[PDB]
């Protein structure tokens, strides 16, 4: 990554590892380790994502934002 | 919110998104983005929200309390 | 409690809510509210506790040490 | 340990305790006590440690890496 992982992984339904960094990045990483993507966020994600059974990834970060984001990587709603 | 989100997102059976902001407070958030209620704390909520089979909400803040709360947003008890 | 609660909390299979509080201790309450027992660590707790298929809590602490701990309260071993 | 153990613990399928520790380690511990491995990291090892279908166990760091270890503790990947 770019930044200390303070945010403990999540595993996806198809196996994907999403984890936050304080780099400003939530990452979701293949089990094979190539990355799938990475969504930049206004502040250190310090919190840990979580998956619901759409899939999507629920996350919070350091600039007052709660980022939900789809499995493709596209940002779905932030609070 | 209006304060950090260092805390963790537990989701619940319905879908809703409950996390906790070192703004004093702990959401629930629909999956569709709208808020559904904010209980508010007596300090920042750093820990991670818990849910058990009543679908009551499990958090510890700052304050050196673990509030239990209701799935409507009602406080249960508190330690 | 006496310390501001970092940990998140567990539950238990029987309802029980296990958390840490970084007052040195962790605190087993019911799901009525009141406490089923607490046990002292020699610094604080911001851990979150896990529970495995003998009940068994297993928590960190900022004393070095890996407690596991039996569902009635007494420890099992420390790490 | 060696360090404050600020990273909360998983629990394997097998039952063994996974969990991570400010002295640069990844403890896996055995549900009677004794280690089964650790794997030493660059950095504090603050992210606790999730586990997937396979049973690997991906856990982040304080040095911008996210480690993933198989069960046997041998290093699968890292990010
Ligand atoms: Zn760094
Ligand atoms: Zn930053
Ligand atoms: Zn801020
Ligand atoms: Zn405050
Ligand atoms: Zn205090
Ligand atoms: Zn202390
Ligand atoms: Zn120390
Ligand atoms: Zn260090």
């Amino acid at each position: 990554t770019g930044g200390s992982v303070h945010s403990s992984p999540a595993i996806g339904q198809d196996g994907t590892i999403y984890v936050g960094s304080n780099d400003h990045y939530l990452y979701a990483i293949n089990p094979n380790g190539k990355l799938k993507w990475k969504f930049e966020t206004g502040g250190s994600v310090h919190s840990s994502p979580a998956i619901g059974q759409d899939g999507t990834i629920y996350v919070g970060s350091n600039d007052h934002y709660l980022y939900a984001i789809n499995p493709n990587g596209k940002l779905k709603w932030k609070f």
